């Protein structure tokens, strides 16, 4: 008789009415499919044949049913059990007056990509859809650190105190770029752009990557993402990208693990009754962002949560478990256009926890669902995980890599002080300075007239007026 | 032998090393002083004599020591005990890196003024100062609802959607009126002014009361406040006012109790061994604000907490005790200039809880001490009180009194739509409208050129540009 086990060998089931069983069995079936096709010498060409494939999929299922295989999962019994109780006990906190709210969460070890526990949904007995591994939804503004800022930093095109335009601008189709009811403001730092999740700065950042011919697909495909069209202007805001929570957790794993991707996995090994290893996970680490980039981004995402602009999470957690709230939490929120998907992705140096909520039919949630409800539910989820496994989150801090370049830059421009051409006239740009972190060799450039990411001529005239005002 | 008892007759002590004992004994001694002086026929003139007074104070103390009196306090044993445990267990949450932080809290029944429990300090054994009844500190911005907005509303000079200037302006001594580093912004609603605790709108509101000769002292002295100089421009920001937490709790009691003051008290009765009532509390309710005013202010203070701009309290509480967080909480925060005193005053229809923190030597706290630390500690305190006495906060809602006048007003002006003189030119002021609540007879006036509370000529030019821009 075949068994699926937790990470410590405790049997989950013989080959039963929950996500854990069907998720791990589906994945073990897929690994058995690959093993049996390779064993029978069936080529990837032969496997293109629809009837041969159907047969091999059936053979795989039956082989587990009838064999005596042991399937070792990465799942930590105590932790995953605590996560189930947390959703059973506190899932109702998600209900925001837009009907029953669905949820998915994946908890992943940053150093291995192992999935220690997950939440598939509110209640498998009422709704079987698996929101952790099956349902794909736009990751909304949580795309910004990975595909816009992280890449721009990694390419030496931005530092931590770089200024970006948030002046009003339009998309290619002529529509204004919006952030709720705001058509935009003026210049702002990268930290302010992240903390608020403004949209225009991320639009400009990605425009810059396109203009510069940056291989964005290279980064994203190294983390396992599949995006059909990389020219989409709203990609940083989650346009043109749909992901599972387990996949997206893996992108935040990469940033938390100092830029080093490990592939997510729930199966570590499948053995025959006699011990023959028929499948084993093989770690293939990839340095997707430099250590400088990742560690700079960790410092920025720490402030996203502490600032409490887009999520109440740190307030909810400091109440529930003040000691755990003092662990080194970093994270990012997302909200889709009509409030159809809310995300909160969280990490400590040891673990990453992804969280989505939304409705199976894509109807809107309430305006506050992601800011407050999901934050409060995820604070309960994190507490429950720590209650189950007291050291699992860890007490380590994220810290800048030694390879980070520190540049003294003007607050106003985010570039080094120097002379600048303004309206036909050299001007000595002077004033108060801040340390800005870079991931290139030479750090920040000298200040130039177009000192910010993005902006029209009119925007710069308005901005320079204001700076020159200060000198 | 004389005994001090809790409200249900359970003996607190015979006439011992805590705030409860010394507070209730000091107050019983003062009531015994009045009783003995009156019994011995000593006139208030004779009582002016310093030696006669010293003798009567001693006689009072000894009379309790030696007599067999029963002193019934208002203190609820379970609740006050829970409050002591809360401070013992969670007072450390107040420590913000500016040294040990001291604290006072008073919990009061809104319908009676009875004090059900209080916190004197972190630990009587280490520091005896009584921060609930003895120490007087500026109430900072918590003065605003009572002495500026509440009065202006009560006088028919403002409604709930009235617009106030927050344009830069100076105090009489020429210094800018500040709100952290901001010299101000532009026009704003009363709700925005309250939620953020901006200072310039409260300065203008109180200026208007002065200009109009409003008897502000009348209101404040009806609630037991003692303020030496009512001409102080910064009175709404806590300048020129110092209060105990028990006194200040009583002003918020008045607003929560639909405008009806009841005097705070910790002693309800003192009897002789033979049953002779030597002192009994006599309730003297006073309608300090109309029911319309108070109920309008409750709606505004509800949004102060929900908006989470100046306090994380509702996030801390919704995590700890989601059901209790759904009770009808209203409140206001305060912070003195150098971050020397932080306040959070909270009410449900049944109870009011005042909370101060600061340092005994008036050194600064951290910038976030009142926003986060005191909010998290008070969320724990409120939870502990509900755990001890499950119905004590109640599930009632605050609601507008029927006598409230509802006016349809322009969002831009907070006054009714109509023709206005702009730069020599009649203009039809049109646009979107909101319901505004008033406490007078006729509701809001028609829009006038100076539509807001306060503002210079230049401010109105800038404001009207912008409104006329919209039509
Ligand atoms: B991102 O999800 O923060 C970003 C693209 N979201 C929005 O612009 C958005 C969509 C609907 C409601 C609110 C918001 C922002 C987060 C205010
Ligand atoms: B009131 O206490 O909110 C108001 C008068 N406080 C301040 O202006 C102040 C003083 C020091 C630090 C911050 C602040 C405000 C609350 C930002
Ligand atoms: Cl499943
Ligand atoms: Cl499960
Ligand atoms: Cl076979
Ligand atoms: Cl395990
Ligand atoms: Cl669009
Ligand atoms: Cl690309
Ligand atoms: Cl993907
Ligand atoms: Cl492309
Ligand atoms: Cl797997
Ligand atoms: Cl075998
Ligand atoms: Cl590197
Ligand atoms: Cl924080
Ligand atoms: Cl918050
Ligand atoms: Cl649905
Ligand atoms: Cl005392
Ligand atoms: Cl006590
Ligand atoms: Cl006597
Ligand atoms: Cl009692
Ligand atoms: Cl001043
Ligand atoms: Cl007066
Ligand atoms: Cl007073
Ligand atoms: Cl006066
Ligand atoms: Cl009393
Ligand atoms: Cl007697
Ligand atoms: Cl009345
Ligand atoms: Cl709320
Ligand atoms: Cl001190
Ligand atoms: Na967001
Ligand atoms: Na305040």
């Amino acid at each position: 008789i075949s068994e699926i086990t937790y990470s410590d060998g405790t049997v989950i089931a013989s080959i039963s009415r929950d996500y854990l069983y069907f998720t791990t069995l589906a994945e073990a079936q897929e690994r058995m499919y690959d093993y049996l096709a390779q064993r029978d010498n069936v080529s990837a060409k032969e496997l293109k044949n629809e009837a041969t494939q159907k047969f091999y999929r059936d053979l795989a299922a039956k082989e587990i049913e009838n064999g005596g295989y042991k399937i070792t999962t990465t799942i930590d019994q105590k932790i995953h059990s605590a996560m189930q109780s947390a959703v059973a006990d506190y899932g109702y906190l998600l209900d925001d007056g837009t009907g029953r709210v669905e949820v998915g969460n994946v908890l992943m070890d940053n150093q291995t990509g192992a999935i220690l526990g997950f939440v598939g949904g509110r209640n498998y007995q009422e709704n079987q859809n698996n929101h952790a591994f099956d349902t794909k939804r736009s990751p909304a503004s949580t795309t910004k650190p990975l595909l816009a800022y992280g890449i721009a930093i990694d390419q030496g095109l931005m530092g931590s105190e770089t200024i970006l335009s948030n002046y009003p601008t339009n998309f290619a189709n002529g529509n204004p770029i919006m952030y709720a009811n705001s058509k935009g403001t003026g210049m702002m730092t990268l930290g302010e752009a992240l903390n608020y999740s403004w949209n225009i700065p991320a639009y400009w950042t990605y425009r810059m990557l396109r203009e510069n011919g940056v291989d964005v697909k290279g980064y994203m495909e190294k983390m396992g993402y599949e995006i059909p069209e990389y020219g989409i202007e709203s990609l940083p805001m989650g346009g043109g990208i749909e992901v599972t929570v387990a996949q997206h957790t893996n992108g935040y794993q990469t940033l938390a693990n100092n830029g080093v991707y490990h592939q997510k996995h729930v199966i570590s090994k499948i053995e025959a009754a006699d011990g023959r290893v028929v499948y084993e996970y093989q770690d293939k680490p990839v340095q997707v962002y430099s250590k400088a980039t990742a560690t700079i981004m960790q410092g920025l995402l720490r402030e996203v949560l502490s600032s409490r602009v887009t999520t109440t999470f740190k307030s909810n957690l400091t109440s529930l478990n003040p000691t755990l709230a003092n662990a080194d939490w970093i994270g990012k929120t997302g909200t889709t256009g009509q409030d159809e998907n809310m995300w909160l992705m969280l990490s400590t140096p040891r673990l990453t926890l992804g969280g989505w909520i939304g409705h199976d039919d894509n109807h809107s949630l309430s305006q506050q669902a992601g800011y407050s409800n999901n934050s409060n539910y995820m604070a309960h989820l994190v507490n429950a995980i720590q209650q189950a496994s007291p050291s699992i989150w860890g007490n380590e801090r994220f810290a800048l890599d030694p390879s980070v370049v520190k540049s003294e830059v003007l607050k106003s421009t985010g570039q080094k002080p120097g002379k600048v051409s303004v309206e036909g006239k050299e001007v000595e740009v002077t004033g108060s300075t801040v340390t800005s972190y870079w991931a290139n060799k030479s750090g920040a450039p000298a200040t130039s007239y177009r000192f910010a990411i993005g902006g029209s001529d009119a925007d710069y005239q308005n901005a320079w007026s204001s700076i020159v005002g200060s000198l």
